[PDB]
């Protein structure tokens, strides 16, 4: 909901210092971005900025779950300004800490024009506000140092929208505004949401089924078809099929509330569908020995399922192809591995030739509608939950 608050296409930034939260928490492997995703959506913001003469943009956001101790040997943000300099064609200067004197000083006047990139928020116990407990006084001065670092606020931060820290919702500037990636998220979910095209599938995978209650329900009350897959639907088809699952996930506490979800999907005549193959591993691992396995036939055991099989792929196709609108959230397979990524990339495949032909798709975590770069906050938005980053913003 942004008609309240103010966003970024309204700030006067003319000669003034811009301090934006973003998420740049990427995936990472020895220290190489693996998906700059998140690092790209920010770039609208920063060069309205820049196009519209701020004297600096300084950059701030965590990356991964440091806890509150500095870990630049492992959970460094240097690799992103690096990635955002080629993605901007402009010098960013990265700053070895984001609170303090020395961060102060170089945020103090920088030369027109300049962007600035801290380092992992993270690094402080003061950002979560505990770590792995904080002192008032200082998330205080944490809180007040970030302050000090632009003139006005920009949270383009969507991703992390869902957390209540110190640099989504404790800076004390008069002006805290909504940035373009902020807006295109909030938007694009709210239609989805609110004014669905039909019919509406979502497509939800997962490893367990007790974390997934509330979206579940929440989605059961909106859609008109949902895909249960990856290692959930398990749980779901010993329950339901008493499928025989060998040595596959099966959530122990989330078995004896499916009867409850498939009772809400009915009554709301929300069409289910699982799969009904497999491929399966000898155990988990990228290179294990893999097989094939039906419903009917069972998964022999000592052996696990990792993808859903051809069968499946057809199925879930023939609800993609239903569909107006899609939005999908989790994998149904282990695709990291290729031996288990057949299942997800053939339902891409799917659901790229469905924006085609005018299907809204959405995928969470241009050959669709919408890629979000919210995972957790994305998830929260589809449980009907506040989203702290925008709360905070200031309102017009």
């Amino acid at each position: 909901s942004l008609s309240n608050k103010l966003t970024l296409d309204k700030l006067d930034v003319k000669g003034k210092r811009v301090v934006m939260r973003v998420d740049f928490n990427v995936p990472m492997k020895n220290n190489q971005i693996t998906n700059n995703q998140r690092i790209k959506a920010a770039v609208p913001s920063i060069k309205f900025c820049l196009d519209n003469g701020a004297k600096s943009v300084v950059l701030m956001s965590h990356l991964g779950r440091p806890d509150g101790v500095p870990m630049p040997d492992k959970y460094s943000l240097e690799p992103v300004a690096v990635e955002l300099k080629s993605l901007l064609g402009k010098d960013v200067l990265f700053l070895k800490d984001c609170v303090g004197p020395e961060v102060e000083k170089a945020c103090a006047n920088p030369a027109a024009g300049s962007v600035i990139l801290l380092e992992n928020l993270r690094f402080h116990v003061e950002e979560e506000g505990k770590g792995k407990k904080a002192e008032p006084a200082k998330i205080e001065a944490f809180r007040a140092s970030l302050s000090k670092l632009g003139d006005v606020y920009v949270n383009d931060a969507f991703g992390t929208a869902h957390r209540a820290h110190s640099s989504m919702v404790g800076v004390n500037l008069p002006q805290k505004a909504g940035g373009f990636l902020m807006k295109k998220e909030l938007n694009y979910f709210a239609k989805a949401l609110e004014s669905p095209e039909r019919p509406f599938l979502a497509i939800l995978g997962g490893a367990k089924v007790a974390d997934k209650i509330q979206l579940i329900n929440n989605m059961l009350d909106k859609v008109n078809e949902m895909i249960i897959g990856g290692g959930m639907a398990f749980t779901f088809l010993k329950v339901l099929n008493n499928m025989e699952i060998g040595t596959s996930l099966f959530d122990e506490e989330g078995a004896k509330i499916v009867k409850d979800l498939m009772s809400k999907a009915e009554k709301n005549g929300v069409k289910i569908t699982l799969p009904v193959d497999f491929v399966t591993a000898d155990k988990f691992d990228e290179n294990a020995k893999t097989g094939q396995a039906t419903v009917a036939s069972g998964i022999p055991a000592g052996w696990m399922g990792l993808d859903c099989g051809p069968e499946s792929s057809k199925k879930y196709a023939e609800a993609v192809t239903r569909a107006k609108q899609i939005v999908w959230n989790g994998p149904v397979g282990v695709f990291e591995w290729e031996a288990f990524a057949r299942g997800t990339k053939a339902l891409m495949d799917e659901v790229v030739k469905a924006t085609s032909r005018g299907c809204i798709t959405i995928i969470g975590g241009d050959k669709v509608s919408h890629v979000s770069t919210g995972g957790g906050a994305s998830l929260e938005l589809l449980e009907g939950k506040v989203l702290p980053g925008v709360d905070a913003l200031s309102n017009i």
